[PDB]
């Protein structure tokens, strides 16, 4: 048993790892594009 | 088992040190490129 909760163990470390990762690359991309249209609302303006 | 444990204990670790970072980094070039177009909007008026 304890051996198997070892075992669930790295399942709570794939959330952490997988979705840490979700996080991670999710928000940078988020942020790059963001950024970019910053640009493209820099040249003129935004426009509400 | 416990040893393994403390094999789990570096995982918890990583996610920190791994995610801090990504915390860390993030905002900073986020904050910069925000007082970049912060000056950018500060020559002309940003425009909504």
């Amino acid at each position: 048993d304890r051996s198997e909760d070892a075992r669930a163990n790295a399942e709570l470390l794939l959330k952490g790892d997988e979705q840490t990762h979700k996080q991670r690359m999710d928000i940078a991309n988020i942020l790059q594009s963001q950024r970019q249209n910053q640009p493209s609302g820099s040249v003129a303006e935004t426009p509400q």
